[PDB]
């Protein structure tokens, strides 16, 4: 799979994260990210996708070693961690045919797993609108504890 790059943007309190909501197959909430182009460096792809999806340019804030990377079904997703972005920042996608909405969410209120359906004796997981964000929540919480405390 082609790697994806993007960002976990946090505000100044470190309480909130910026998620974006797409359409159709991308209809839920997720971190801003997208597919790397031929010959494009990871940091440039992260900045490009985030600027396309949010209108906010992270290029001056990216730290090379500060990211969470996950491999999910054989596709690598790396999100650079970008703290301290004011909550009154005006975010606007370039792409509103791709992005429905852009919101801050409390990190502590976000799920870090899906819920099963053990009440119904049925296998699998209940739908959750944060499903794409979910895999990064626990690693982010652990990263913030280690880096800031
Ligand atoms: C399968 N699937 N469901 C949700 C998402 C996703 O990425 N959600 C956020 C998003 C990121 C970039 C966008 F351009 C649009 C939306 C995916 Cl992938």
């Amino acid at each position: 799979g082609v790697p994806t790059y993007g960002a976990i943007i946090l505000d100044e309190t470190l309480e909130n994260v910026l998620l974006v909501q797409g359409y159709l197959a991308k209809s839920g909430w997720g971190f801003p990210k997208g597919k790397v182009n031929k010959e494009e460096a990871p940091h440039d792809c992260a900045a490009r996708e985030v600027f396309e999806e949010t209108g906010f340019d992270i290029k001056d804030y990216i730290c090379k070693d500060d990211y969470i990377e996950l491999r999910i079904n054989d596709q690598l997703a790396r999100l650079y961690i970008i703290p301290g972005i004011p909550k009154d920042t005006k975010f606007n996608p370039k792409t509103r045919r791709e992005i429905r909405n852009i919101e801050w969410f409390s990190i502590e209120k976000l799920p870090c797993h899906r819920n099963d359906m053990t009440p119904k004796s049925k296998l699998g997981l209940a739908p959750n609108k944060f499903f794409m964000a979910i895999p990064f929540i626990r690693p982010l919480r652990d990263w913030l504890s280690r880096r800031f405390g």
